[PDB]
């Protein structure tokens, strides 16, 4: 008799603020299963939720580790109500560095948590939404999944890959009744070391990582959003009668980006994004 | 003297054909190390390079598992000249089916061959190119890395993944004189027991659509190779080459709607 929601990576940041945002809706429509890597880290979730007056039964925490099929099947099992209406695939990592200085196991993890991670869930959860003929899936995007970023090559790869996977299903889902959707965030707040690092790369590349580092601090300062501003927008896409494939949490990158799309050779983008950075 | 090319997945298709367009151009300027997962698979390379009067030492073969970096290191040790000039990352895999029908070692395996493999090669060969301040890297792309495709959810995942990997590198290398490019190709010439029955229906509906698509639009590897050569003789190269014009209306449409839902509505009808 409620909207049943299930969110990955709810110990901090966007998962968190979406979990509490939704459990405390004054509609009291949402039954929210907030899942977490490691439940030992569930304190902040529940300090926030208490704080927010979430009526009880309105929020539950479950364990779930995206790297693991079992955990995913095991949280599936603990849904009580027997259905999901919203499923939000939110857990994710970054990776930052000169490609060359990047460890092949860090590259593996980023890929598992961010792409394959989102595969397992949709594997475990889409069947039944397809069956019912109902469901909204909401998918934490990144401006890094819309245009390439120097020193985030592997991170960008995992972002573009989910835009990839999601667009592909959204094509297919459209007459099933399932409505998959990407929420696209620039920097959000409540956000290795150089020793090692000159060692694994050349001095011009190292100099430019520094420029890179200095310019993305300025961008954080200027342009990071509260997680609350951001979870507001996941609400909207789930309120929507006809959901679109993408929501933007901001228009700020909306020009460096039409620049990408007004030129498919990509030479305008690569000049413009390089000036803007370096 | 000669431009040293090193090609991945030379046992057939694109790689095979480019290896032998290069070793055998009337210029005589290319020297081509054509790498293959295993050599047991080479007779056709060699037959094809024989079909073509490739001069000796215009073409050595190597083995290169792109999933294994030691073998990336092994094939690197074997450029005699001590420099690669052109690098082609071509070795690729498909994976078609209903997303839930998919094996976890297959998903993993498509991403480790297509994305991680390409990463291991750039990590092995771009250092030396940056230090010199020159080099071309050409990456074989797809139109499935440009837009999303029913029942190739996971395959487009890894092609989109090399787009953003190669775009990010592109921004860094601009001022090194090191030039990376993507040749975006359209087509080039159990299940039930995993998946429901209206999914399993229209994964026919979908294959009927590609069949008549390949037939109106397929391109041979010799036509593709010519984009590869067009891109590597360019003075001032772009990040993307399009082996064809068929798909750029769907793509301007995908572009013209950031929002996403036109493209999805175009593409759904198109195929269903
Ligand atoms: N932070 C920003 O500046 C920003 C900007 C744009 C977009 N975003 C996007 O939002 C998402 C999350 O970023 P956020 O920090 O704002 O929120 P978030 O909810 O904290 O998401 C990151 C989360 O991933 C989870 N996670 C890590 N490994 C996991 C695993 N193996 N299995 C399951 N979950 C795992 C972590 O907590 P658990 O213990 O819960 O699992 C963590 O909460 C990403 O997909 C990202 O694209 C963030
Ligand atoms: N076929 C089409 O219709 C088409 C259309 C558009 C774009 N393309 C693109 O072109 C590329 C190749 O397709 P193709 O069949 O036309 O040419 P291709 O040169 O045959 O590339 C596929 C190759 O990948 C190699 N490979 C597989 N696993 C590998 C591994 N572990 N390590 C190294 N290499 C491995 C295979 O031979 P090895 O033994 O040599 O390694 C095989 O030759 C892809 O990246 C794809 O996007 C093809
Ligand atoms: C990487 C960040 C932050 C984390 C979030 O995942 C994505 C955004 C994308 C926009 C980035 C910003 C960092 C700095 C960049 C590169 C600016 O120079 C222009 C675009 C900015
Ligand atoms: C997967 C393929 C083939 C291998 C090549 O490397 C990439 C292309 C992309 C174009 C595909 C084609 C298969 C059929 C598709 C999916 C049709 O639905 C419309 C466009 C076609």
């Amino acid at each position: 008799a409620r909207t049943v929601v299930l969110i990955t990576g709810c110990s901090s940041g966007i998962g968190l603020h979406l979990a509490v945002r939704l459990a405390s809706d004054p509609s009291q429509s949402f039954k929210v299963y907030a899942t977490l890597r490691d439940l030992k880290t569930q304190g902040r979730l529940w300090e926030a939720a208490r704080a927010l007056a979430c009526p009880p039964g309105s929020l539950e925490t479950l364990q779930l580790d995206v790297r693991d099929s079992k955990s995913v099947a095991a949280a599936r099992e603990r849904v009580t109500e027997g259905r999901v209406d919203v499923l939000v695939c939110n857990a994710g990592l970054g990776l930052l560095g000169p490609l060359e200085a990047l460890g092949e196991d860090a590259v593996a993890s980023v890929l598992d948590v961010n792409v394959v991670g989102t595969v397992r869930m949709l594997q475990a959860f889409l069947p039944d939404m397809k069956r019912r003929g109902s469901g909204r899936v909401l998918v934490t995007g990144s401006v890094g999944g819309l245009m390439g970023l120097p020193f985030n090559d592997v991170y960008c790869a995992s972002k573009f890959a989910l835009e990839g996977l999601c667009e592909s299903l959204a094509v297919l889902l459209l007459p099933f009744g399932v409505h998959l959707s990407l929420i696209e965030c620039g920097p959000v707040h409540t956000a290795g070391s150089p020793e090692e690092v000159l060692d694994r790369t050349d001095i011009h590349t190292f100099h430019r990582f520094y420029q890179y580092l200095a310019h993305s601090k300025q961008v954080f300062r200027e342009a990071a959003q509260n997680p609350e501003e951001v979870a507001e927008v996941f609400l909207t896409a789930l309120r929507a009668p006809k959901p679109t494939l993408r929501y933007f949490t901001t228009e700020r990158f909306l020009p460096l980006l039409r620049m990408r799309l007004d030129d498919p050779s990509g030479s305008n983008y690569v000049t413009a994004m390089h000036r803007e950075v370096f």
